[PDB]
């Protein structure tokens, strides 16, 4: 029942789309886990969704560890935690230290940002038992994707990428790919919980769908998300 | 409305002069923002204007983060640039990144560092990791106690530009030289005591408001004198910068 | 007193080495008196003592604490302490610092997990007077993360000067080949009886956990009237080469 | 207001520079008013102020404290602060961190002890805005631990690295003269003859604060005067008139 | 007068044997200084003699600085040599320097480190920065839990690195003699024969403080005298007369 990296690999091979959503609290993590969400992303997006800041840069490693521990008490699903700004780019050794704290806090994988210049860090961590989700995002994108794949990234995440390009990347790398605003050709999808639940007022990002509307329970709204992700309904045009 | 690096690049291409002024308090930052200042420099010059010291060297990273947070609560559209203080970034590019990351977390949109070609590697290290850098060359206050010069300055400018510097700031540079640099580097240039051919200008707020006694420096103009309010003084500065009448 | 020299003489003589995990003074004294030659203060305490789902959260402070506890109870047995996750993989210098704290806490040897990429660290520590037990095969610290690789890992640590090589859940035939290939003594768990010694988590072999025993684990409490008798039986079977049996391999 | 530029112009004009150690605000103000151009907040305070047998126990905190004290008393004089034993020899990076603390405390220049092996550190600091006074010859920090060519090499190494000043202690006068005529930067001497570009003495030594006879290269300037102000002015006058050091020193 | 590195070099040159003993307290340090002991070793052996531990590995840098300060308040002319404790100096030459600097600040005049050729780079690093180094080779207690040409290579490496003194422990006398004759610096031995330039013993061992049989290369100098003062003077005298070790 527990979702592992092998689980994601089998799903990629079988073509079964992976459902990912952000999570920052125990209650919602538990709700999403039981609702079918395979990967829970404790992302630095909490700097805006939870802390109410204008950017994610001020989020600290302590903040990430706190929310990771919270989510871990609630959730079978795999917990992925973001290495926060400034906590891992100094060197691969610093990255390892930070990632280690996140793993000790309950994470099963850590997410880092950067292209080819970060590939050495991906390898350093993966070789030491820390699964890595490499966040990237034409030829530059492919190079970044390959670099991290070669380095052993467990998952490659793309944000705001041409559908056609994402498809090519997904077929080029051996590891599963996850996307947001990158089309349905990716091995899976991810959305910020608060966004797909219509927590924020006014229109929503073009690449985000409100799954709250149409249902009278968050539990149903999430299941609908998972459903459309596997049915390849979402993302649509 | 928000001023971004892209905004500055478009201004450089259009020949629209950029107005920068130092800021260390929320109230004045809001006033300058509303008066049209496009870049607010939370500089280590506060070591002298705010702390009353004889030089900027004693300013700490905590001091810079504090004033950056203050300015951030008052700024609206203007871009906030924060100085990496003496001793907090020159040990290594790794130390510089650590210090710069603290400033960005405090509210900065760009950090400024002083030094020539020997600091270019640090500029590259920071920019590649998401931290925009303003490279300060020429007469650098942090080294106040310390033909060929022309080429040396040009090489410093090119090194930082090639390293990815978002902006190059020149202080006390021959007008003719500064013009050549501005026409050579791809990034916008800002000057003080460097002529009006730079892509923009900067002055210490307290200097241009005539807060200090005596005569103002040669490359500084008192904008409070001859104007009816602090707001008007700042608007006058922005207007003369864009009209290319300042510096004269 | 059990020294590295003792272990090497035993490997040469074909006399099997008995190792068991230990996290408390009382049990350590009991196992020492019962003939256990190596006491492993392992990060397995993260599960047996702390009740966690993995060993990753175990800190260096935790390891030093249990090492000090075991040192107050042990007498003749050699104390081996695990370097916990995150405390030694950053660099060989960090590993040395962490291992030094464990030696200061009473350890006589430290255990680290990793393949060829850790051989440089093994060398760095051994040269500085810190005996190293190199753990290869199934490494719990990388649970969230083949045959030739195992051989390469063993050879690399042996060449780097590892005092002992420990293998977990490895096909018997392979374990046998490794043991006959490296110069240092080998210890196994779920690796067959051809290793130079064996190790088991104390709580597992005492039947402390409910449910069926792990495949490579034998309940030594059953059939005996005391914890002392259970431990003595384990030591006896290891030396008699009756454990692990075909069923535990 | 004394700057590095001032010192260079003085070297070129042959005007001897007067330097004296200072550890308190009151004496610093007195020396500044008396014409002393360089105030050395030296680790010699380990003996003159702290009463120790050597300068090795002096800490960076002690140096910053005395530097801050002197900075509240000095007006025109340039403040030079010693990097204390242990605070800068680990690496050029450590030296910079230590030197930066001294500059933050009020120093205008820092002094380090060492030969060619320290030149890389001199360059590192100077390039970063920290003026360096390189101390060669007899270096008190190494008190527990052809030879003329080595001194020349040490001086040239630091000069080439960008040292603002080179200080020589207990060196053959003829040798000190050659060095002074060779390096581009000003030289300051103590027990190195009068041909250096300037002189330095420990305040307490030249004020006769210690019992017994002063060192051979030291002159008691208190004798013959009835005010510290006059004693210091006599030192400045004799240094500039080149009557000190005399043949006897 | 005061015993300096120069004093030791002159003694080696003249063949005058150097007397060294361990010291961990001010009172005993003063007594040994007055009795003619030329080198006082504030050694990590205090982990066993003072702290009562089974090995010297648990001794900390704080412990070493504390005992060094204590000995420095009692000593007058003798040279104080302080051991860099296990874990405090082997990480890098930079770490060793920081640790050694703390010991010098605490009152040491020289620091001792354990290790062969692999530690010579550290010896050079410290010596160049004004910290005299005593290189301890042979049987090193810090490696207790873990040949002729190896010893010679270790001695040569440290001498070439500028070690002020080379200390040999438990080495064949014939080998120790060759080393002493080949290195430029003075040698001190314990269980290394009498052909070294000097000798050292743990104070507690030579005063017969521990119960049990006397260690092979150790002599009980307390026996036959009724004052610790006389016991120490006897040790110094036998070392000088080359009658100890026998």
């Amino acid at each position: 029942s527990l979702i592992t990296v092998n689980t994601l690999q089998k799903m990629k091979a079988a073509g079964e789309k992976i459902a990912m959503l952000t999570a920052y609290e125990s209650s919602f993590a538990a709700l999403m886990d039981d609702a079918g969400v395979e990967m829970l992303l404790v992302g630095d997006s909490l700097g805006m969704a939870v802390q109410g800041r204008k950017s994610t840069l001020p989020v600290s490693l302590r903040d990430m560890c706190y929310h990771t521990e919270c989510v871990a008490r609630g959730a079978n699903a795999m917990i992925v935690s973001d290495l926060p700004f400034g906590a891992y780019q100094q060197s691969k050794e610093q990255a390892f230290a930070a990632a280690a704290e996140l793993m000790a806090a309950g994470a099963h994988m850590v997410k880092l940002e950067g292209g080819v210049w970060m590939a050495e860090t991906t390898e350093f961590l993966q070789m030491r038992g820390i699964p890595v989700c490499a966040h990237i995002g034409a030829q530059a994108l492919l190079n970044d994707a390959k670099a991290h794949d070669d380095a052993g990234a467990a998952v490659v995440l793309m944000e705001c990428v041409l559908a056609e390009l994402a498809k090519k990347v997904t077929e080029t790398v051996s590891c599963p790919t996850i996307g947001i605003g990158a089309g349905a050709d990716c091995d899976g999808q991810v959305l910020v919980m608060h966004d797909m639940l219509g927590i924020f007022p006014g229109k929503t990002a073009k690449f985000v769908k409100n799954f709250m509307q149409g249902h009278d329970s968050v539990q149903a709204a999430v299941r609908a998300y998972v459903a459309e992700v596997k049915a390849k309904t979402f993302p649509a045009a």
